[PDB]
């Protein structure tokens, strides 16, 4: 448009229906009392306004009213001049059908109370959205559709009554168009959605962005969008904004056991549509819907590929059709991924955003809840362990179900409804957050130990390695415009080569916890089996989540143990290790997509450790593990026994003194059987058994302390004389030695000049 | 009251039974009509239960759309019993029953007391019937 | 209303077709001689029988009448409470269409 930005001010008239036209249109517009002033506006816009223009007194804003923009549904300074009335078409017979909305409220039928301004002039504004004023009868007889039946000012005279319909249809056409999805409801794609859009139009509105550029509109690509995308959302919103047939075509729906009867069908509703209106055709499941006849013998499945090369690529099959293949994942590697011919070319088309699971949540809570209650903080942080239209639902069930804990917390209020309960019904971040637990699946809310509130607190200590962590996610997080100065990328992994089970796997869950998103916990048994193949499959896998998700941990056990450094063992298994070896160095380097991603390999034999990994880059930080010490101990142990335990008795002075620097693994096993023991000997547990209501309740009139309270240091020495806390001090003191030597060994001078 | 429903006579309806089922869902959606039980729930709507063709699956999909293209006003849908237990109808897949189950009693004790207190007042079972034994 | 449930038990009067108007009836609400209190039923079901009644010279607590019970088909104890009913309709002008079992069986015309 014109590059000089149209102040949208407030209008000069009060009313939303009348405006000041600016300086070029004060006298552009003829007034005439015997023809009405049909001004051009959107959406074939032929409306009798006035042309009291405001500007033989100033330059008057070019701008519409608070409900002018919504009644004429054009943009802010676009131009509208006074032009023929193109939605009033005269016909032999033309007569405005009759609504709801215009018969109830008003005096008498609809037809007596219309036939007044059915006459000669309607004397009132018939428009969606805009202030109709009718003088007399204190109501709007105007039908609550999108627009009038035959035109708005057709060929009928006072003699021509407006002959109404069968029924009258009100509020029916409005709740579709605002149902009607619009294109801003998915953050980011909506610019793909505007590319396509323009694609169309341009090449259309510009015949010579089509034929004279010599490239015609493509017929359809691949749908970059996962599973579960909400695709139909994508389908719904191209529909509304542009207007044409979807044609929603499952692909389990086009699995058929007659031979041909599938495609016959899938044809039939290619051509009706085509034969229908420049429509669109949504290819749902298409990436499943077929193998491309290559993996597959089946006949049937060639049979399917062969109507797509000749239904889906037709010459000129798409007379302003659109042939939108719901792909089933954005990188799924189907039967068109194989034959191309479908997405014979795909559309530079802006993908969809990161806050837009926020910016979805906010336009559902802005669409119809009145959840204000709910905090948009928490609804950022369910958003960002959250999906695309499934935390929609997500989000709509938890509404829903915080809503009907909230109404049935009331009574039926059948003889008054409940303003404040019903109207602002303001759903709690913690009543909606509880609902979505409720509702939304549990298993992913434990997964991220970012939930876990374990900020290295079930581990105390590891302060260096916790606050090295926090500067490599800050990296890219606080300062990525820091890390681009310097241009240094960040590091893959960390080789945490410790005692084996001391929190190594608590360390995996404080580096998710720091973390935001989900980690990859490995393990070196499914490495194994009969057939070599399982290698290439898990890194597959690996890189998919890491390419899917932000950095996942890959929390690898048995890493060492699997790799080995090689050595070249005999036998099938020497082979296959070598080989899996090999594989894994491979998932470790090439052409990588550099995304997020961490590795965490569990390496309690650090002699064990592959050669090739220990080069920097192949795992980048060798950061081998310590073991625990007296005073981390002491810490740990309080922190966990902080964690559920009160206890007074039990001193954690002489417990870290009885612990001579036991082991972390041993301290945390002495704490879960000294919590058993409490458990067991609480009174609720005895005392109230005990009595079991005979003569009283419990055994106790009051009850007894916390079950800490008192496992004193005569049950924890019970505990450990029972535990074992048996590491063995020589080996991994060799293990640490060893590596402690190479580094040593490793490690130069200063050499500054 | 009103919109009692569509014709719905050729005795046969090959895709009318679909064209009818869906005017019904979009019809109540913007009316206040009652939830009439729909008769042979099963029988009409395969629901993906009866052949591996297209019958079937077109009525599990006709399902989902009633249930994802009506508004809560009339929801004329059958409970329990709808479709056949192994391939129910998808208006349970779809909007409305997608997120919540039913509070459905068991066979219980008092299920059958109930029916034999309702048998003994429609008809008199014995003079020292054990509803106790039979129970 | 009241969250406990009662049973109500056979009117006070003798005689089931005397149906006293009870005196809160036309003392709460402006019961004419015209209307009676008005029995609301399930499915929507309402039913007013004219009758004289005299609240200032007996007010008789006499509970509903067995016919009166089996036309309404009012439930034993249930609370009497005047709650918000939008359900209810009106007309000008009906007819009133015959029981056409009475029709059929009758010896000549019915």
């Amino acid at each position: 448009n014109r590059p000089n930005r149209l102040i949208v001010d407030e209008a000069i008239n009060e009313d939303n229906s009348v405006v000041s036209l600016s300086q070029p249109k004060m006298d552009e517009l003829q007034l005439f009392r015997g023809d009405t002033v049909l001004l051009k506006g959107k959406k074939r816009r032929e409306a009798v306004c006035i042309v009291l223009s405001d500007d033989t007194c100033s330059d008057e804003k070019i701008r519409m009213n608070r409900v002018v923009r919504n009644n004429l549904r054009v943009r802010l300074g676009d131009v509208i001049s006074i032009q023929p009335c193109p939605d009033v078409k005269y016909g032999k017979r033309i007569h405005v059908l009759p609504i709801d909305d215009t018969v109830e409220g008003i005096t008498g039928n609809l037809f007596e109370v219309y036939l007044k301004p059915y006459f000669l002039e309607a004397y009132r504004p018939i428009r969606k959205g805009d202030i109709f004023l009718v003088r007399g009868g204190m109501r709007a007889v105007e039908f609550k559709v999108v627009e009038t039946d035959p035109s708005p000012y057709c060929i009928v005279a006072p003699d021509t009554v407006i002959h109404c319909e069968g029924e009258p249809i009100k509020r029916e056409d409005e709740e579709e168009s605002l149902n009607e999805v619009g294109y801003d409801d998915i953050g980011g794609c909506r610019k793909q959605l505007a590319q396509i859009k323009e694609m169309v139009e341009l090449p259309l509105r510009h015949p010579a962005l089509f034929k004279a550029i010599g490239v015609k509109p493509p017929r359809g690509i691949l749908l970059y969008g996962p599973p579960g995308t909400g695709k139909t959302l994508i389908a719904r919103a191209v529909a509304n904004e542009t207007g044409a047939f979807f044609f929603l075509i499952n692909g389990p729906e086009i699995m058929s056991k007659l031979a041909g009867e599938s495609e016959s069908n899938l044809r039939k509703a290619f051509e009706e549509a085509e034969k229908n209106a420049p429509a669109i055709i949504f290819i749902d499941e298409l990436d499943a819907i077929a193998p491309k006849r290559e993996k597959t013998h089946g006949e049937v499945e060639r049979r399917i590929v062969s109507q797509l090369l000749t239904l889906m690529d037709g010459l000129k099959q798409r007379a302003h059709v659109i042939v939108m293949a719901a792909t089933n994942r954005p990188n799924s590697i189907d039967p068109a991924l194989r034959r191309f011919g479908r997405f014979d070319r795909e559309v530079d088309i802006g993908i969809p955003d990161a806050t837009g699971r926020l910016e979805i949540l906010q336009i559902h809570t802005k669409n119809m809840k009145l959840a204000d209650d709910v905090d948009l903080e928490q609804v950022a942080n369910e958003t960002h362990g959250h999906v695309g239209a499934d935390l929609a639902a997500l989000c709509s069930e938890a509404a829903l179900q915080a809503i009907r804990k909230k109404m049935d917390l009331i009574d039926l209020e059948d003889e008054t409804i409940d303003a404040e309960v019903m109207n602002s019904l303001a759903v709690t971040m913690d009543d909606f957050r509880w609902a979505l637990s409720q509702s939304n699946p549990s298993a992913l809310r434990e997964t991220v130990v970012e939930v876990p509130q374990v900020t290295w607190e079930d581990i105390g200590g590891l302060e260096d390695v916790k606050r090295e962590l926090q500067e490599l996610v800050q990296y890219p997080v606080e300062h990525p415009d820091k890390f681009l100065k310097f241009g240094m990328t960040p590091s893959k992994g960390v080789l945490f080569y410790g005692p084996p089970g001391c929190g190594k796997t608590l360390l995996a869950k404080a580096i998710a916890n720091e973390c935001q998103a989900n980690f990859i916990s490995i393990k070196g048994p499914e490495l194994l089996t009969m057939w070599f193949g399982e290698s290439e499959a898990n890194v597959r896998e690996i890189f998919d989540k890491a390419r899917q998700a932000a950095p996942c941990v890959l929390f690898f056990d048995e890493l060492d143990s699997i790799a080995k450094a090689r050595g070249g063992n005999i036998g099938d298994g020497g082979g296959a290790a070598d080989r899996v070896i090999n594989q894994i160095l491979t998932e470790m380097d090439g052409m990588s997509t550099k995304k997020n991603v961490f590795i965490i390999g569990a390496t309690n034999r650090p002699d064990i450790i592959d050669p090739a990994i220990l080069r920097p880059g192949r795992l980048d930080q060798l950061i081998y593990i310590p073991l625990p010490d007296e005073k981390s101990r002491v810490a740990i142990l309080k922190a966990n026994l902080r964690k559920s335990p009160v206890a007074k008795d039990v001193d954690l002075e002489f417990l870290a003194k009885m612990t001579n620097g036991f082991s972390g693994a041993d301290l945390t096993e002495i704490c879960q059987r000294a919590c058993k023991l409490a458990i067991r000997e609480s009174i609720e547990s005895e005392i109230r058994r005990e009595r079991e209501r005979q003569t009283n309740p419990s055994a106790m009139e009051v009850e007894e302390d916390d079950p800490v309270p008192e496992i004193r240091r005569d049950h924890f020495e019970e505990a450990m004389r029972f535990a074992r806390r048996s590491v063995s001090d020589n080996d991994i003191r060799k293990y640490e030695m060893f590596a402690q030597t190479l580094q040593q060994s490793r490690g130069f001078g200063s050499f500054r000049f």
